[PDB]
């Protein structure tokens, strides 16, 4: 285990069939998490679920450029639980990030930023215990 914040290196950024698997336990209380893939200060990638939005869980994706926040992609499946052990895995195709929590397809995210081969961290934010950060080739 680990103590956010975390920042994991993605030497050479993304390529396709790369899985990115996270493991932690969301705290009790917990207001919010944060993915961020960065390439330098751009966010290629935000994923960000929120637990208490207007008294709403919503997970809310997004792309930073240039340090300006670009369209929210939201969803309202919320798979995270408070208190919970959860399985977050980010599989990068050539199109968009393809995000599985707990081994359940959650949503895509549509590259907006194209140069994969310069993502190269992960920012692990928020209101979690980190267990572990990794990647592996499918
Ligand atoms: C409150 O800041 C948010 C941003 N954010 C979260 C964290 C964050 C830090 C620390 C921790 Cl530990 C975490 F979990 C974290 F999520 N940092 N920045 C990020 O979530 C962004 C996503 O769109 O939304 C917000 C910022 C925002 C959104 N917008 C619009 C365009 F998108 C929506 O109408 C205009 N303009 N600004
Ligand atoms: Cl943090």
């Amino acid at each position: 285990p680990l103590i956010v914040p975390y920042n994991l290196p993605l030497p050479g950024g993304v390529v396709p069939r790369m899985l990115i698997t996270i493991l932690g336990t969301v705290k009790p209380n917990a207001n919010r998490i944060a993915l961020d893939f960065q390439r330098g200060n751009d966010v290629a990638f935000h994923f960000n679920p929120r637990f208490n939005e207007n008294n709403r869980r919503v997970i809310v994706c997004n792309t930073k450029l240039d340090n300006n926040w670009g369209r929210e992609e939201r969803q309202s499946v919320f798979p995270f639980e408070s208190g919970k052990p959860f399985k977050i895995q980010v599989l990068v195709e050539p199109d968009h990030f393809k995000v599985a929590v707990n081994d359940a397809h959650l949503l895509q995210y549509n590259h907006r930023v194209k140069k994969l081969n310069e993502i190269s961290k992960l920012g692990i934010s928020g209101d979690i215990d980190l267990t572990s950060a990794s990647y592996t080739m499918i």
